[PDB]
């Protein structure tokens, strides 16, 4: 398997490095329903600045002050102490009457917003994050600028980072020991999520990184739908690629059908032909195959250099995708 740090990348490995997340105030990330608050309904949405602690702990608070058990307080997933947050938490609270979320107080955190809402908040319904970051002790400006300039025009390989593999890479491991109910999730998610990057990292070695083949599964930007190449629709095809209407895709190994077909199907089994162990785990336990898109770009990527060693940048991506992916392809951290 292709380690983590030799994944292929799209604008080569950076001539400089710096520091990610040195301080939670470095990494700002305000989450993105994909919708505001229905303003009725049985649930609250509360939007919570957090700054110091996970979000099972600020819900189990939220749950106290309420007067209503934890198990009643959702979210999207669990966000650890080492960035800020502004998260979207849920609480079942019946009737039309409003609480005073207003007055409760927990360290490090603020109640930003609130408002009723019909349907519960459930893990992974995020739409995407709209992210700032700092980046510190930069050791090539030049380097940093051009790459920035660079990923406006051509994105960057959309990577599961590192995180998605859990700590030590533990997750992984995990799973090439079983293929020989929360740790069975992780397991599965880090052994699909780690072939998904190896066939990426593969198809960035072509010559023409968004060069459309027959049989590949084309997706739609900004949602899920996608679907297959042929030969006498490939000019047109591309186009729209180029254009980045569509966005040519990576299989999520799993059971049923890949989705790509002909030469786009042969290539992605050649890419991770050697881990029939991997595979055989995935289709046994019933994880259905699935597309991800091979690229990401960046929405509204902006920046701004505070002098020649520090620079705050900003954008939002989709739900699913890291922004540690797009930091890999500006410096090297390790």
């Amino acid at each position: 398997m292709i380690e983590f740090d030799n994944l292929t990348y799209l604008h080569g490995k950076p001539q400089g490095t710096g520091l990610l997340k040195a301080n939670p105030e470095d990494f700002v990330v305000v989450e993105d329903l994909g919708f505001e608050p229905d303003g009725e309904g049985e649930h609250i949405l509360v939007r919570i600045l957090k700054n110091g602690c996970n979000t099972r702990f600020v819900a189990d608070a939220l749950a106290k002050f309420l007067k209503i058990h934890a198990r009643e307080v959702s979210f999207a997933g669990q966000k650890d102490k080492h960035a800020v947050t502004e998260q979207w938490l849920c609480a079942r609270v019946p009737g039309k009457e409003m609480p005073d979320l207003s007055a409760f107080q927990l360290e490090g955190c603020q109640v930003l917003e609130y408002a009723r809402h019909k349907r519960k908040l459930r893990l992974g319904a995020l739409k995407g994050n709209a992210f700032t970051l700092v980046l510190r002790e930069v050791s090539n400006r030049d380097d940093v600028e051009q790459r920035l300039i660079d990923i406006c025009v051509k994105g960057v390989p959309n990577y599961f980072g590192a995180q998605r593999f859990g700590i030590g890479g533990s997750n992984l491991q995990g799973a090439q020991r079983w293929a020989q109910r929360n740790k069975r999730s992780f397991w599965l998610s880090a052994a699909r999520s780690a072939l998904f990057n190896q066939i990426v990292a593969e198809r960035l070695k072509k010559a023409d990184v968004n060069q459309v083949v027959d049989g590949d599964a084309l997706q739609l930007a900004g949602r899920g739908s996608w679907f297959v190449a042929t030969t006498e629709e490939l000019a047109e095809l591309q186009r729209r690629v180029n254009d980045k209407e569509l966005m040519i895709t990576a299989a999520l190994p799993g059971s049923g059908e890949w989705g790509t077909q002909r030469e786009a199907l042969a290539f992605e089994q050649a890419a991770v032909a050697a881990e029939t162990e991997l595979q055989a785990l995935l289709v046994r336990e019933k994880v259905e195959a699935a597309r991800r898109a091979m690229l990401l770009y960046p929405q509204q990527l902006s920046w701004n250099w505070w002098d020649d060693v520090t620079v705050e940048i900003r954008f939002w991506l989709p739900a699913g995708s890291f922004a540690t992916s797009v930091v890999r392809e500006l410096i090297n951290t390790t």
